[PDB]
C-alpha cells in the first residue's frame, strides 16, 4: 500500500484498500471509510468493477441522457467518484468550505454552493438525478467568476472547473466530440 493519502497526499491515519495500492484518510474518501468490512475495497476500486461487469457502460453517451438518471446507487457512486477526483487536486481547498463575499465592487452569488455541501448532500441521499448533483458542482464554479471579475483569481474556478468536467466525461463515458 501507498504510504500517503491518495486524496490530499499526506500521511496520517491511513485505511488500505484490499484490492489496491491506495490509501486514504477516512473522511478523504468518499464515502468516509467504512467501519468494519473486510476485505475493504475503495471508491477507484468499486468503479472499475461496475466497467468490468458492463463493458459497453464505456461506449458514449449523451450528456442530456447522463443529467436525467436516477441516482440508482451506481450513478450515486459515480459522482462520489467524481467528487472525489475534485477534492484531489490541491486548488480545491479554496471551494471546500463555506465562502464569504466583502469585496468592493462586487456582489456575493444569490446561492452559495461549496464541496463540502455537496459532499453532505450526496451523504444524505439528497439528490434524486445526477442533474441536481452536476448543476451544484457547476454552480461552485460559475458563484467564483461572476464574484471575482476581473481579477485574476477567477483564473481558479477556471482550472478546477476544468478538472471536474474532464473527469465528469471520463466516468460517465461521454460521447467524444471536437
Ligand atoms: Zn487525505
Ligand atoms: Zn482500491
Ligand atoms: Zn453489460
Amino acid at each position: 500500500n501507498s504510504n500517503i493519502c491518495e486524496v490530499c497526499n499526506k500521511w496520517g491515519r491511513l485505511f488500505c484498500c484490499d484490492t489496491c495500492p491506495r490509501s486514504f484518510h477516512e473522511h478523504c474518501h468518499i464515502p468516509s471509510v467504512e467501519a468494519n468490512k473486510n476485505p475493504w475495497s475503495c471508491i477507484f476500486c468499486r468503479i472499475k468493477t461496475i466497467q468490468e461487469r458492463c463493458p459497453e457502460s464505456q461506449s458514449g453517451h449523451q450528456e442530456s441522457e447522463v443529467l436525467m438518471r436516477q441516482m440508482l446507487p451506481e450513478e450515486q457512486l459515480k459522482c462520489e467518484f467524481l467528487l472525489l477526483k475534485v477534492y484531489c487536486d490541491s486548488k480545491s481547498c479554496f471551494f471546500a468550505s463555506e465562502p464569504y463575499y466583502n469585496r468592493e465592487g462586487s456582489q456575493g452569488p444569490q446561492k452559495p454552493m461549496w464541496l463540502n455541501k455537496v459532499k453532505t448532500s450526496l451523504n444524505e441521499q439528497m439528490y434524486t438525478r445526477v442533474e441536481g448533483f452536476v448543476q451544484d458542482m457547476r454552480l461552485i464554479f460559475h458563484n467564483h467568476k461572476e464574484f471575482y471579475r476581473e481579477d485574476k483569481f477567477t483564473r481558479l474556478g477556471i482550472q478546477v472547473q476544468d478538472i471536474f468536467e474532464k473527469n465528469f466525461r471520463n466516468i460517465f463515458a461521454i460521447q467524444e466530440t471536437s
